[PDB]
């Protein structure tokens, strides 16, 4: 009842909704506020207003499905956010308060009580509906008694009373890490504040800090920058978001409380922006390989998700001081103007965030030059990213191996992302939108680009799984240059392959050996499947002949190249292969829903053009190797590959490796323990990747075990000749 606990709910409100901010004269404030009413409009003509409901709203009638739990509530939100804000036209109105404080006693006696017990997703009745109506009371605590705040907030006590661990409440709890930990203090500290309760508050700080240290094993963030949740899988896109997101709204009114946190231990928060995120943000894109399940949503695509980091970041820049305020304001600055395809503000949700967007972007003193070249080799996830801010374009390798899952579908989301890890990249260049405008429900599952396959049907209700083998891994020698391998094997144990990317700076070798097929089903590897733009149609080359390409899969033996041409340079892609090849290509209207992939979304149908290349393998013992070259003119194109026309070392069953000239660096992926000359200079000698530089008559020497996962004395691996 205005006290110290009111003055931290007050800051908190100020982050949650930051009426205090708005400014009726800001043309992206007024825009926000517009939804915003129009929301608590929509929710208010149709609630149910007769006696006895069954129901308060009946899109989320069904209070035995889980969701439909926090979605009433947080429509209560929305109404208290309107109800103090003097600016809308719900300010203090007398209908909204008393529909409000009405709603929480219908919920609270009928359908979210103590007495109750998880039906349906946990997640519900203990992070988002808790949620929902902490931020709530919060923001219309002048409008409830103390004794009304405590009695609506004890079911939360009840579902969620430890602060170390999840699902207590049932038979299998869990222990709190990561992007849930940082919701159970959106949780409790806020339900702690509400409450008044200073043990609520200590103790769940006091959990809270477990994020910031890092792991070698099991879920967190790891030192090499790699984020794994849900036990094994590459999360950072998604659950990191959650992590970085709900903390940086969390720590400002934490600090302020008599158990604040610190300063050393958010030195590890830098490390994550600048390690785990930042590489993974290209063009305004978050890498859709480190998103998981929520490649599925419709409303998340690689831009959008992008900008839940982006706004922690922007929050947690703001918290700093000095230098780091500055580089961290630049790194947001820079990426927001980089993009050119999504509106940041589309999904900037206070007026506290779009006002900081609006500060960063306006404020000349605050740098904003264009990122430089860089190379991350996430071994821990079994993912890698690359980028070239010299050309222009970023490239993602998509693995897994038996420490990681390759892909998961869950709670109905992801139905068919079958092969999104089994060696599948990711090309980023002039087209922004290529993962997006339903990018995602539209592309062919079965042949997702980079990956060897059989035609064999796959059944939506399949899961995840780990690879049998252990050899995956990346060996990285700077920011331009590393190489990759998979021991790949199948989801059913039917087909093998070698597969090896050697990425060269402005251009990426695809080697694949050993390809065996013991099944009935066709093999077949797919160079690529690029969604098409009928703005910048592509004029195709085969053999630099223009080719001209149908729905119907066209064959072309004898095959040197392919060149996808653009108007814009930055859009064309080329494909050299070192040995002339049997490659089959076709662009066709693809179609499909994003219910097809996940449950819960709409079933409305989506459509989109995607050009088809692939390379059948109709015997043991098969093999391709392609390189990737993107970004220059046609006859550039035609001039690299003339140089590379002797670039291919090798590629058999227990060695590939592709050598740069013009760099004077090697790529090469050894399966054996036998002693390999390359190019009669020196001699190689374990199981393992490898890049190399000569530089003069020195060599650099980038050496990895992937099964060990580690690297080794030069002396054990290499040896001059
Ligand atoms: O972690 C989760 O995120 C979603 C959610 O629907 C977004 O509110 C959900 O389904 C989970 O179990």
């Amino acid at each position: 009842v205005k006290d110290t606990y009111t003055d931290r709910l007050d800051d908190w409100n100020g982050i949650i909704a930051g009426n205090q901010y708005y400014d009726s004269k800001n043309d992206q404030m007024a825009k926000l506020n517009q939804e915003l009413e129009g929301k608590v409009a929509d929710s208010l003509s149709s609630i149910s207003s007769q006696a006895d409901r069954i129901y308060l709203w009946e899109k989320f009638s069904n209070y035995k499905t889980s969701a439909n739990l926090t979605a009433t509530y947080r429509k209560l939100e929305e109404m208290a956010k309107q109800v103090t804000n003097p600016s809308s036209r719900y300010y203090q109105d007398e209908t909204v308060v008393r529909t409000v404080r009405d709603s929480m006693e219908w919920m609270h006696k009928h359908v979210y009580n103590s007495e109750k017990s998880i039906v349906g997703n946990w997640w519900d009745y203990e992070i988002g509906t808790p949620r929902a109506i902490n931020n709530t009371l919060s923001l219309m605590k002048e409008y409830f008694s103390d004794e009304e705040i405590k009695k609506y907030t004890d079911v939360i006590e009840k579902f969620v009373p430890d602060p170390e661990h999840f699902r207590k409440t049932t038979d299998n709890p869990f222990k709190a890490l990561g992007g849930n930990l940082v919701d159970m203090g959106r949780v409790k500290v806020i339900a702690g504040l509400l409450r008044k309760d200073d043990q609520e508050i200590s103790s769940t700080i006091r959990s809270i800090e477990q994020v910031f240290k890092l792991v070698d094993q099991g879920e967190g963030f790891y030192q090499d920058g790699s984020y794994i949740d849900h036990t094994n899988v590459a999360y950072t896109g998604a659950y990191g978001n959650v992590l970085i997101d709900g903390l940086s709204q969390l720590l400002p009114v934490i600090q302020k409380t008599k158990n604040p946190i610190d300063k050393d231990k958010m030195q590890t928060m830098y490390h994550w922006i600048d390690k785990s995120f930042a590489p993974l943000l290209v063009n305004g894109e978050l890498m859709d390989m480190s998103r998981g399940r929520s490649i599925s949503r419709a409303n998340s695509e690689g831009h959008v998700a992008a900008v839940e980091v982006l706004r922690g970041i922007h929050r947690i820049a703001d918290m700093s001081e000095g230098e780091t305020k500055q580089r961290l304001q630049s790194l947001v600055k820079t990426i927001v103007q980089s993009d050119s395809y999504y509106d940041v503000f589309k999904n900037l949700k206070t007026y506290k965030d779009i006002s900081l967007m609006q500060s960063l972007l306006s404020d000349a003193g605050v740098a904003s030059v264009p990122r430089t070249s860089y190379l991350s080799a996430f071994n821990k996830m079994d993912k890698t990213a690359m980028y070239n801010a010299e050309k222009g374009f970023g490239f993602g390798l998509s693995l897994f191996s038996s420490r990681t899952l390759n892909y998961e579908h869950m709670n109905k989301e992801n139905k068919r992302g079958w092969y999104t890890s089994d060696g599948m990249f990711y090309l980023y260049n002039g087209d922004l939108s290529h993962y997006s405008d339903g990018y995602w429900p539209t592309v062919n599952p079965y042949k997702m680009p980079g990956t060897t396959e059989t035609d064999a049907k796959r059944a939506d209700s399949d899961t995840g799984k780990v690879l049998p083998s252990a050899f995956v891994g990346t060996s990285k020698l700077d920011d331009a240059n590393a190489t990759a391998t998979m021991d790949f094997t199948n989801w059913n144990q039917t087909l093998t392959a070698h597969k090896s990317w050697f990425m060269l700076k402005d251009k990426i070798a695809f080697l694949g050996s050993n390809i065996q097929n013991t099944s009935t089903d066709t093999a077949a590897t797919t160079i690529d499947q690029r969604k098409l733009e009928s703005s910048n149609p592509y004029k195709v080359y085969v053999n630099d002949k223009e080719a001209s390409l149908t729905e119907q899969e066209k064959d072309y033996p004898e095959t040197q190249s392919v060149f996808l041409e653009s108007s814009d340079s930055k859009k064309n892609i080329g494909y050299f292969f070192f040995k002339k090849s049997s490659i089959s290509m076709s662009k066709a209207l693809q179609k499909g829903a994003w219910k097809d992939i996940n449950e819960g979304q709409s079933d409305k149908e989506v459509e989109n053009e995607f050009l088809t290349i692939s390379q059948a393998h109709k015997q043991n013992g098969d093999s391709y190797g392609y390189m990737l070259i993107p970004n220059v003119d046609r006859a550039t194109f035609n001039q690299m590959i003339k140089e590379l026309e002797s670039s291919l070392i090798e590629n058999n069953e227990t060695l590939q490796s592709v050598y740069d000239a013009k760099q004077g660096v090697w790529g090469i992926v050894k399966y054996d323990d036998s002693v390999s000359t390359i190019s009669n200079q020196f001699q190689v000698l374990k199981r393992g990747v490898y890049t190399i530089r000569k530089e003069g008559d020195e060599y650099k020497i980038a050496y990895y075990n992937p099964e060990t996962q580690e690297s080794a004395p030069d002396q054990e691996v290499f040896k001059k000749l």
